[PDB]
């Protein structure tokens, strides 16, 4: 059973939690709460680059979020059928990875910049990413982004859709296909379960999360928008 | 055949030029010298997310640097031989990607910020990245990072090493295996050629470059370290 080393919040580990749940894969979590728990980890040398996320899976101590997702997508057949499909999946994931990235430092921002950051994110979504994914689905008319079947690109897009809707409830208005897309993917048994209450899915990160990360890593004390 | 659309400089495209070159793949380049070219590109809509780099290859208009690199590594067998090896390659690439990432804005940085960033990068190279790779090479004693054969990870690490040494010629001091690694990988025919004069390899980005980028995209004027 894979073990996820990160803090007790979303951050970069959330997308990992999603993919594993989507693959219907049971997993354990290890949360960093104290600076000494971390330093103890550095001492063991299990974090190749001194960072987290880190995931022990199949005898590996994988670090680097994209390497972790890539491996999981591949291991569970959520990475397409050939190089071409994977290329499309990677191009799509890169988009949502950028979009979600804009919300990763939100909890570390100040009320002042949070207001600005929210504006920036939503705008990027309605003017850049939603149009792009809405277009893919339209010109393809299929039920999924790639290969007419559930793939990691679909799962990454849904998570990003929901993160934006958490900021602007009506952000999907004007994107009928994406709306239908949301219903389909959200009803997949595994994803449906991950969305139901009581899952390991994490809520939006808050001060407690931020504060913990700062004590543990001694950084990001002044994250800029 | 493949056509790389980007500015006439390094930026995020340099890594792509590196991999293609190492794989023995000739390519064309289209530079953006005017705010016009861009606005015209947006019209055609060949930029899924309105961004560059973008590469036309095998009938695709691929955007998102990593998706492009991933595809190229896969197509020309520089991505290992199984999901496990791919994971290690993606993990290594993650590190060099962050390391080179820290230099990607360097040219846009102020006179003083550059000296701040310079030390930062060097700090990361000697205290975080170089050690990690030195350790990998030491643990299995092979000439290549993974699968005892040239991989994308070897190519990315070599580019990263040079970018660092361009800022500090003695950055590899204390990393003998990496020093031996530098010579070995550089000796490989395709790479030796890419490193020889007259190749499509880009020099350190100058003020001219920064100005052009700022023009074509009307962004990146206040880039912080
Ligand atoms: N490229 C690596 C980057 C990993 C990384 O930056 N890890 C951070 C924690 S995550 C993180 C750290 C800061 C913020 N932030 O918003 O300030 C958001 C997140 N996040 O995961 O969303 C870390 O361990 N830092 C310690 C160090 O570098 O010394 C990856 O994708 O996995
Ligand atoms: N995730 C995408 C990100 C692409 C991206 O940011 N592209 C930029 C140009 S590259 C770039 C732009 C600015 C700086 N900078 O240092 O300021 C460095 C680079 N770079 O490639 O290294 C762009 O097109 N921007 C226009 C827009 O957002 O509308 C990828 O990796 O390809």
């Amino acid at each position: 059973k894979p073990v996820l080393y990160y803090f007790n919040g979303r951050g970069k580990m959330e997308s990992i939690r999603w993919l594993l749940a989507a693959a219907g894969v049971e997993f354990e979590e290890v949360f960093l709460e104290t600076r000494e728990q971390y330093e103890k980890l550095l001492q063991s040398g299990i974090l190749m680059f001194q960072q987290v996320p880190m995931v022990e899976i199949d005898g590996m101590k994988l670090v680097q979020t994209r390497a972790i997702l890539n491996y999981i997508a591949g291991k569970y057949n959520l990475y397409g059928k050939d190089l071409k499909e994977r290329a499309l999946i990677d191009m799509y994931v890169g988009g949502t990875d950028d979009l979600m990235g804009f919300l990763l430092s939100f909890p570390f921002l100040s009320a002042e910049d949070k207001v600005k950051q929210c504006a920036f994110v939503v705008e990027k979504a309605t003017s850049r990413y939603f149009p792009a994914y809405e277009k893919v689905l339209k010109d393809h008319g299929q039920d999924f982004l790639v290969g007419n079947r559930l793939s990691w690109a679909d799962i990454h897009l849904l998570e990003a859709i929901l993160m934006v809707e958490e900021k602007k409830s009506d952000a999907l208005s004007g994107f009928p296909l994406l709306q239908a897309f949301k219903k389909r993917i959200s009803s997949i048994p595994t994803i449906k379960k991950f969305l139901a209450p009581g899952s390991k899915r994490k809520p939006i990160s808050d001060d407690k999360y931020v504060e913990t990360v700062r004590r543990v890593l001694r950084m990001y004390y002044d994250v800029k928008p």
